[PDB]
């Protein structure tokens, strides 16, 4: 099996509109949370997320092919042009059938479907877009993609809720790992903040309704906890054979070396209180890596702000661990990000070859009181610079359907 | 790496409620087709369709848990259990974290985001289901039969258009291959006649106007072909590592031993006349496999009925197979079902395994004329027995997204 490393990076988040913003946002401990802005939500229980900000697809698409495209298709192609742009690859005749995409999404084109939907029941079926399926469909942004530049190589799309980007990035590694590519583009993308998203999670009870405090409200482990904030936006990374890498001369961040899946087949929703599904999904990932758990410097969690997902990552890093659960250092980005769902597990891939780039692990804020049990190196409220060998990166989705990715310093 | 066999298979498709039922339909050249009963249809320009007749949630499941999932999580789960329980496989302690799932779907849950947007659109966003989320993303078939049979492997769902049931099955395949899972089930489902899907489709199109013979509008390679027909349904299989099933005592249908992919890179919705990217992906397949072009005796291929893919998918097969291309039986099997979208990959998966069962090449039906260069055996008409060694399977989706099955007889 081929060793499988990144050489290119890229992202919107509701902290910047590319990974240098973003990251200086994590280290500052700065929220990307504030009230929305783009629809008028009187009517609903949350009225605040992670907007991406100022974004301008017209730096990447022209106005008439980004009119026929759902922003979910817009943010992947975005975080994906940035990737290919950063990793300094050129595509020729020779390895265009060695390069792929796999760009995930876990509820895609809601908007342009509520939209539609809205022509439909007014005017009739008549007034549909023409480009609504293909400017919807969540493997659009790989198949754009592969249009686009003339990517050639394996072109598909995964859709497993916040598990999307984690699983994007461990099956296009494997693609290349078995010798299906010699190069991926791989993440996942995310635009949800519409009635249907917004309604429908909160019909649900899944989001906090700290309406008063928006930048407060995504605060994982802590005892006030009261849901997730819903953000939007992409994380791309470009995967590379170690060979193909250095006989070009790339720029390599970090070493992709385990990836680890499994279910809970629990509940629908609810994880077990014993995090037994997370504990085999981490356990999976660092024997793919040929690590031991006392290897691991730092895991960037899962952590949504739930009050049952929360305990139980931290039962299943006690579980992996043992007493080196209280050397290592874990943190939820997702308290200054929101969860940003299919693309959750792309941009905390990113963050977490960042925690090695730099030797700093970003902190958890808004942790002012941890829940019982959550006696961990939680890193709470500021950046800790320390030793970072090897990262872990968590994604646990609705299904019980679990991602660990393992990265080192190369 | 480890070989890749068959032991378990369920369907629903238009033209039954398991698979020996669809298979009697595929062998008599049955059509699937109808006009659609369940909406009125007088404001839009295609009124048939595959739908699936007589389906039975509470044959599988409580009426309890039915009411909280859309219809392609529905018929998803139909398939799944009907193929588990066609494996005989028993789920324990000692195999359930051997055991994973990767049940696709092109579209997922169009029909239920339709009536969540109307209560929306009428009452606001209060009247929105609080089990909308959970009973309408992609990946809640995978997480359901996961929670309902105690499946503990990996667990994930691909969408890629009309090629997710092909991906799905290859990517299992790969999975088992490689030691993540001793067992994967795998396939796909979809249900989008709706408004928005019928609607969709209809103003991209891309859908057969033949209301006055519904029967005869599905048409591959056919001179007067004027695209696909839309139908619903679910294919599933239990790929199983081959000395796993042995140990068991398993029925074995045929071995799965190759899978290919590519991307055409080339347009949205239209292929290469050449077929170029249709060819690379049979030849990934066939390299894959470790087989020549010239062992395969049946191709099921995609053959959707639409003017630039039809007559696309021969050039490929004639670039590939030389020779020999007018040694093998190719036939589409949409000629008679329709075009499942996401399920479809899954049930032509099937009928490629019990081609080789039976020793017989299924029929296109209405190929009344075959238009120019069409000239291959694509076994018009009526079924034709003939020595099968050898099955491809090919599925071509929107965004240029390629997959190839090869089976073999076990
Ligand atoms: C979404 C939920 C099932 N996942 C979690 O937050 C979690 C934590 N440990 C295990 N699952
Ligand atoms: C959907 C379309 C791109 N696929 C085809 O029908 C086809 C046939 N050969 C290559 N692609």
């Amino acid at each position: 099996r081929r060793r499988v490393v990144i050489t290119g990076m890229g992202m919107l988040s509701p902290l910047g509109l590319d990974v240098p913003s973003s990251w200086e946002g994590i280290l500052a401990g700065r929220s990307g949370i504030a009230p929305i802005e783009h629809m008028d939500l009187s009517a609903y229980s949350t009225r605040f997320g992670g907007s991406v900000k100022g974004f301008n697809v017209e730096e990447y698409l022209s106005a008439k092919e980004a009119r026929k495209l759902d922003l979910f298709i817009q943010y992947g192609l975005a975080a994906s042009f940035q990737a290919v742009r950063d990793s300094g690859l050129e595509v020729t005749d020779a390895n265009r059938e060695r390069i792929g995409v796999s760009m995930g999404s876990g509820i895609g084109g809601l908007t342009n479907i509520e939209n539609n939907c809205r022509s439909l029941f007014e005017q009739g079926p008549r007034r549909i877009s023409p480009f609504f399926v293909p400017g919807s469909i969540i493997n659009m942004v790989s198949g754009f993609l592969s249009i686009h530049l003339g990517l050639q190589g394996p072109n598909y799309a995964l859709t497993t809720a916040a598990t999307t980007g984690t699983h994007s990035i461990g099956m296009a590694a494997r693609n290349i790992a078995y010798g299906e590519a010699d190069v991926m583009v791989a993440g996942g993308s995310e635009m949800a903040a519409c009635g249907l998203g917004l309604g429908g999670f909160g019909a649900a009870r899944a989001l906090s309704t700290r309406n008063d405090e928006p930048t407060r409200a995504s605060r994982p482990w802590d005892r006030d906890r009261d849901g997730f904030v819903l953000s939007d936006g992409s994380g791309a990374l470009v995967l590379e054979e170690l060979e193909h890498a250095r006989a070009r001369g790339a720029r390599i961040y970090a070493e992709l070396v385990g990836f680890g899946m499994s279910g809970d087949a629990f509940h629908m929703t609810a994880p077990p209180e014993d995090g037994a599904g997370a504990a085999r999904c981490m356990k999976n990932a660092l024997r793919d890596a040929g690590l031991d758990p006392r290897q691991v410097d730092y895991i960037n969690a899962h952590g949504t702000s739930t009050p049952a997902g929360d305990i139980a990552e931290i039962a299943a890093v006690k579980s992996v661990f043992g007493e080196h659960a209280h050397a290592l250092s874990m943190s939820s980005t997702k308290s200054m990000t929101g969860h940003l769902l299919g693309a959750a597990g792309a941009v905390e891939a990113i963050f977490s070859v960042l925690a090695l780039r730099d030797q700093v692990a970003p902190p958890t804020i808004n942790l002012d009181n941890p829940d019982e049990g959550c006696d961990l190196d939680l890193v709470a409220h500021e950046a800790k610079p320390r030793k970072i060998d090897v990262a872990l990166s968590n994604s646990f989705g609705f299904g019980g359907t679990n991602g660990t990715l393992v990265f080192r310093r190369f």
